[PDB]
This record gives structure tokens, C-alpha cells and sequence, in this order.
């Protein structure tokens, strides 16, 4: 199969690496059980969505839960935890970061439920942020690991060295679990042929720019 890998990456490092270098520190670590068992699985170029609908990999609508505001996302994309050109083992394993999610190079993100999205446990508490994410390459999780896979509801694709502003499309801004805001990113790059934003008329779609005075909203660290 074909897949466009780490094309999507912000981090230059991992941007300029082989496509069996990367798959090598993500797979490295794993137990031998479960190298017998499983097989490192690339997002293919064409794959089947979630309503059984084929697709370009970038066609897929993919969501990232955040904390953070527009004000830095839609500035520098999703630069992942750890961004250092000689990260640890720990930094650079699949499994441990689909498990355990400890600092790594990984972004998550996970399906739409073409049928719907998983929802993490305090989504509805606090100002949360739904990303609306349509990128090239990525890592399938629950196809990587199959059984073994530790969370398959959560329906996965994590991104090593991160994800560009220009495969971000907008942004559902909720304040405790009430959505204020549908942020619209004027730097994605359209593909073309995706469906319009999902949107009731109650919530006022607004264009983001830089240092906008309603985009920097967040809870206090
Ligand atoms: N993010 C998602 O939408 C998503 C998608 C699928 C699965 N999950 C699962 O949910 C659980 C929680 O993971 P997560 O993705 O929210 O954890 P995370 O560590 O990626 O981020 C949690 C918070 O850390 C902060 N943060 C993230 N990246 C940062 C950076 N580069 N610099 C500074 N602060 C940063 C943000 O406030 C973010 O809300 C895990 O089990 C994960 O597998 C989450």
C-alpha cells in the first residue's frame, strides 16, 4: 500500500526522515509478543471511512480535543510534547503512548464516526476545544495493533512530529460542554470536496487572526 507517512509532521527531524527510520522508533520497543502478533499500519492513501465510504486519507475527517485556544493552534498547528532530535526510546514507542500516553512525539487524533466522535472523561468541564483535522499520512492505531490494541473505542491516529496549521480546518469552541464558537482557520488548505463545517445557525461561525481577542479563551493553569 501507499501512504504519504509523516507528511503531515511540524517537527523538522522527523519531516526529513525515512519512512522505514520512523516506523523503526515507533515499533522498536514493542514486546516480542507483540511483534509476532502485529505490524506497524500506516493511514493508506485510500482507505475505508467509517460509514464504509473510500477515501483520500485527507478526506478523513479526523478530531483533536485540546485545552489550547486558537490563538496557538491555528499559529503553529499541533507540535507534539517532545520535539527534541534525540528523543528516549520511551519518547518515540507506539505502544506506551497508546497505552499511557506519557511526553511523547505522537499527536493524537481519532475518527469521526461517520454514522459522532469519542469523547474524552471531562470534555463537558471547563473550556475544551474540538479541532477539525484534515491531514495526510498518520499512524493507524487500532490497525497496528489489531486485539492488542489498548483503547479501540478511542479509534486513534496518532502523528508523529505533530500536525501543520494547514490541516487544521476550524474549531468548536465549548465552554462546559456548550459550544460558543465554530473558529474558521483562513490558512487550511482546502483539498476540496469536503463537506460544509457542521453548524446549527444559533452558533456564529467566526473567521481567526492572529491574536484575535476571543481566540486566546482557556482554563487557568
Ligand atoms: N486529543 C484527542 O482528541 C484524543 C484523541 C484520541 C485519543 N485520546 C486519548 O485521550 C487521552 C488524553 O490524551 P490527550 O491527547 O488529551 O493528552 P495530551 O498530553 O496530548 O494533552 C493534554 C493537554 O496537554 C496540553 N498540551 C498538549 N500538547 C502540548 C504541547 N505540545 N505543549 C504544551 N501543552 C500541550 C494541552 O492543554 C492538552 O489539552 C489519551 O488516552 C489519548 O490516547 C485523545
Amino acid at each position: 500500500y501507499m501512504t504519504n507517512g509523516i507528511q503531515a509532521a511540524v517537527v523538522e527531524w522527523i519531516r526529513a526522515l525515512d519512512l522505514e527510520i520512523i516506523s523503526l522508533l515507533l515499533s522498536r520497543a514493542w514486546p516480542m509478543a507483540l511483534l509476532a502478533t502485529s505490524e506497524l499500519r500506516w493511514r493508506p492513501t485510500v482507505l475505508t471511512d467509517t460509514d464504509n465510504v473510500v477515501r483520500l486519507d485527507r478526506r478523513q475527517r479526523l478530531v483533536r480535543w485540546d485545552r489550547r485556544p486558537p490563538n496557538e493552534i491555528f499559529l503553529d498547528g499541533f507540535v507534539p510534547i517532545v520535539t527534541r532530535e534525540n528523543p528516549d526510546w520511551e519518547e518515540t514507542d507506539l505502544y506506551g503512548f497508546a497505552k499511557n500516553n506519557h511526553p511523547s512525539i505522537f499527536v493524537s487524533t481519532t475518527k469521526t464516526q461517520r454514522n459522532y466522535v469519542w469523547t474524552p472523561r471531562n470534555a463537558n468541564r471547563g473550556i475544551v476545544y474540538q479541532y477539525e483535522i484534515y491531514a495526510p499520512g498518520g499512524v493507524d492505531v487500532n490497525d497496528s495493533f489489531s486485539d492488542a490494541s489498548p483503547w479501540p473505542n478511542q479509534m486513534q491516529v496518532a502523528f508523529p512530529g505533530g500536525i501543520q496549521n494547514i490541516y487544521i480546518r476550524s474549531a468548536r469552541e465549548l465552554h462546559n460542554g456548550r459550544i460558543q464558537r465554530i473558529w474558521i482557520n483562513p490558512n487550511f488548505l482546502d483539498p476540496g470536496d469536503l463537506e460544509p463545517i457542521v453548524s446549527s445557525s444559533r452558533t456564529p461561525q467566526v473567521i481567526w487572526r492572529m491574536n484575535h481577542p476571543d481566540g486566546g479563551h482557556r482554563d487557568q493553569r
